């Protein structure tokens, strides 16, 4: 039943890799908790540098290493400190830089209120409870609004929850339940580059594609149909090479499927001209009647699939 | 004849690189096995942190480091624990994140029930037997069905086998045989992006390729033949740059070979028009007869090579 | 109230990654500060190599590890030295190579007087003051003026400021205020490659785009309109693949938006020819009148958006 | 004159990077050699884990660290073992995973019987001789014949040689000569992907290039000459981006030089039509005579340059 | 005034990254210098392995760690040795593999006699002089002349210089001057791949560009002008993606600027045909007179800008 009061500084959130669904965060954890009141030599409380901590594990000072569940690997314990007060209160801060991983659903790929969920747990302590959470983001992030991608943010929002394992330990009564700190932080991507040159060639190259139907010769309309087939695969060739790649297609490239299938259906009208089953290749009066539903029958698909 | 009961937690499977044929997995191994009953100071059993383990190797506590055969290198022993009971039972868990490597046959490249075969062995112990296997996957993976690529899974399926080396040791009788834990786990890739924009331009650009035969001029049909030659190499140019690369061609690009060879054979009909050995370039009535086998003679190849 | 006099050597600034907004710097920090006058054996002052420092932390020599706030992770303490004078003055130099990160606004992307802001702080010392700053850049960097990108520089410019935390410590009176060294260094990119082949095809492919309006046939003007649509996306395909990528569009690619929208508006004039609501496709005398505002109405946009 | 008997296990050969000319190999080295007969406590011989070896260097057990000359850096000593027999025989195995580098000539780039030459040396021992070599490859590699690139192999083939340095030491008589183990292992690449879609578009795009000469108009033949110039640089654009890159051109791209130079020479015939120094652009009867040497004069170059 | 005789082995020079201006080198440093004559137990001189050196720093053996100024970071001290003679002579060799960085001017980008300048310094020793330099390159590098890029070399050329710092120390008289070993080694790149397919499409695509002027129709000449604009940006798209990238344009791509500007000036002649201010689009007799200066006025630019 040992109390722990935590505090989180957040310096930097960066580097989102979505094939792993990972990101990287930087800041300081701070643990303040009362242990046993010892004497501090001199008057000022004792301080201890990086390697010197490994002198004070030898006499068994109860310093709990606090894991991460979202992490992959082990974060670099860069610098450390023990503000050992003579009243038993211990302050322990640490710079951390780990590769964190949590679920990031892409419901709408440019505009996404996403939620980086940092956490903390005690790795080998059942009911040595984490009493007081504190999120202490203090860096001025919103001010470079056009600059920072994700950091056009809302509000810091901590939480303390509880979780219980049963298969893990042998003692099932009331000492197999871990106190879990779950510090979620929301973030919105700056969608400027993700909207300016992303779907702007997409949504109107189909609005360039309806000029093949206003042609009368199958020497000028076939090479433009081949040009329509070339430019869409050149476009799909432009897509993934910039972006962090995905095992499920983005909302942008839900319409390269249509940039196929519409021209795929336009081949049916071109061959309805070619295999016009009374005369030649010349467009019939039914082909002069689909002249309006060919531009306007495919730009009305963008408003239903969002 | 020392018993060992193991348990595996599985947190994350990710990052498949197939030029190495490797992947990365995260979780906790847990060893529970009875050694010698000592005294635990106080009433609660003894616990030991990360660096403090290296105090307890000095008095020779029998802590077996458990290797991996599928690994390349050495996995990061991030955090550790010794739940030393006074009855002699030892619990030792560890977070692991190693680059594992095992054979992954690509029989069908989008749809593949693949099998990640984690294992464990004792590195330097002959007949100190691993008695009780336990796979304990507990993370909710299926729920984000569209999101997780591989994790649309089946069932956890452990196994304990036996393997024997003979060239390795000098003692051949009954102490050169290792107990091998072989925890296989199946996984199915989410084939959405791998099917939506992968072969959809492939299987019908040939269905765009048969419009060159419905032409009468060798000024409009030659530039479209060159367009057919350009677009297939632009397509092959689109392929590998997204995908993890392969020393053996995927089932998708078994048909860029045909996207050559069909147009390669179409040059024979174009030159049968050009070198029509009685008159000029004009299509003969045999060329007006292959007008049906030219679309429909190559879309029937997709159903035999699977 | 312990005085510290610092000195910074700067050997190399390189490797700007702007998705992190990071760079890498190399040089030597030097701390000169008087502690306590001890005896030096022999006559010459004591020197101490790399690992030997960890003999002299055991007797508690007050060696302050000096952090970095711009860093991400921990820089490699390659080599070290303690010029321990018998009068108490300590000289401590160290080679450093860390990934530093600070805000780099891209107001104008080729021409940018940017400001790499190295810093230093005491990690766990409140009022042990850093008295004397000194920047000592000494490498000849300007001499290879065409060669070095950023190093066409101005002047070294140190500073000593002060910063105070209040939430951090428990003692609020006058011992929660850190002395902060903030050594800013300016740098100008060598814009040769960034100007020679960057916007030179950009600003006049629109000056190639006005030849579609001097055409009379909709068999030659439609395929050139499709060529204009192809070349702009091939250009945008050329852009990002060389450059370090950005979440906000560069000043170069503010005009691929116009390379869309101008040709997008040119489709309105082409369809004003096509849907000329008295006769056919032939250009009216209003279309023969926009022959001058079509070249010269879009090259005058480059002078307002800078 | 201390005898050493070595043994090599080979688990995996992978990851060939040819700009370094490096690869990566995995397996176990095993040293068996008799030192001094000590006592083993109990009856079973002594075993020693990873960190525990550093207790047994303190009493000066003669454990020779065995270097590698092909390596770049230092391989990861993952796990270790000392099977210390009471008769003085020492068995020491180690998992190794190093970046090895040796000369790999590319005489023929798809089909290459290459030779990975692992080695071993004593780093600081002159005439403490390595008596008995043993290569012990035991993994079933050939069975996945289509799958494994290099591992379609021949036979393991060890060797023990001798090498002498003279500039190295000061004692020149008979104690400056190192025993060198040179375990070469051959390997053949699986050339399936390297032949299926590598030169198949190469060797017959020239067989598409001879249709420009069967044209009569310089409005249809010039744009196809420009198409021939476009497609060859689009092809060269396809090449290097998949492949591991080279400072000397592969045998595949010895013919993009000809894919230039042949069309380069075809410009001479096109301008012989254009600058026909009696009349116009119309093809003379000499241009109607080179109609056969233009296809068949360049497909006969593939059989001489191999 | 302590003498040091050095010796350098050079095994491998590889991996030139020019955005850092770095490379990687492998070999052995050897220090031979007389200290104090001690006793060697037995008759043979004492040898000391890797970790065992850290027993002999404890009794304060004067082993100088020798830095590098061209390095970025810290090179991996892989293996080590102390040939401690009883006469006081110490031999210390070490394998090194560091990322070295020195200025590499690109005066001519394919053909460049470049100069890798390795160095050495004493990190914390003023006048403990490095007396005898020795470069001892011994690997057979020239023999694979087509294979090795840089290693078509000249001659090893050592040097010993002197350098003095004044701001560094407090003692200015004669003990603030470091002995600097500066072992420069020249190297010439194998220019085969850098010349075969690098500028060969460059220098004559302009020699393909003068066929637009021999056209009479503005329906065939405008689409070829657009083809000339497309192919040059497709070429520039081919360039950087293979090559190590540069903040200053290579000598190859000094002429894509001209591949713009010449066709840019050709638009002036095309519009001189179009805006021929007496009649129509038809080429005047002045346009029939620039038919010779249009091919031959731009191939004479390659011989002045080198």
């Amino acid at each position: 039943p040992v109390d722990v009061s935590v505090s989180i500084f957040i310096n930097k959130i960066y580097g989102v890799n979505t094939l792993e669904q990972t990101y990287k965060v930087d800041g300081y954890i701070v643990a303040q908790w009362t242990g046993k009141p010892r004497k501090t030599p001199g008057d000022k409380p004792l301080i201890v540098e990086n390697t010197q901590i490994e002198r004070w594990i030898n006499n068994g000072l109860w310093v709990p290493a606090l894991e991460f569940i979202n992490v992959v690997g082990s974060p670099d314990t860069g610098n450390k400190r023990l503000m050992l007060f003579p009243d038993g209160r211990v302050i322990y801060n640490a710079r951390f830089l780990g590769s964190f991983s949590n679920d990031m659903d892409f419901r709408l790929f440019p505009f996404d209120r996403q939620q980086f969920v940092l956490e903390l747990e005690p790795f080998s302590y059942n009911n040595q409870q984490l009493r007081f959470s504190d999120i202490q983001v203090y860096t001025e992030n919103i001010d470079n609004e056009e600059i920072d991608e994700w950091w056009i943010r809302g509000k810091a929002s901590t939480h303390i929850s509880d979780i219980r394992y049963d298969h893990l330990s042998s003692v099932q009564p009331n000492q197999n339940e871990f106190s879990r700190i779950t510090v979620r932080i929301d973030a919105v991507r700056n969608p400027s580059y993700y909207l300016w040159s992303f779907i702007l060639p997409l949504g109107l190259i189909i609005a360039a594609s309806w000029s093949v139907f206003w042609l009368e010769s199958f020497s000028e309309r076939l090479q433009t149909s081949f040009t329509l087939m070339l430019t869409v695969v050149a476009y799909a060739f432009y897509t993934s090479n910039i972006l962090p790649r995905l095992p499920y297609t983005t909302v942008i490239d839900q319409m390269i499927i249509a940039g196929y299938g519409s021209i795929f259906a336009a081949i049916l009208l071109i061959i309805f001209a070619h295999h016009r089953q009374a005369n030649g290749v010349e467009d019939d009066l039914l082909i002069q009647r689909c002249r309006l539903a060919f531009p306007l029958g495919f730009l009305a698909i963008g408003c239903v699939l969002v």
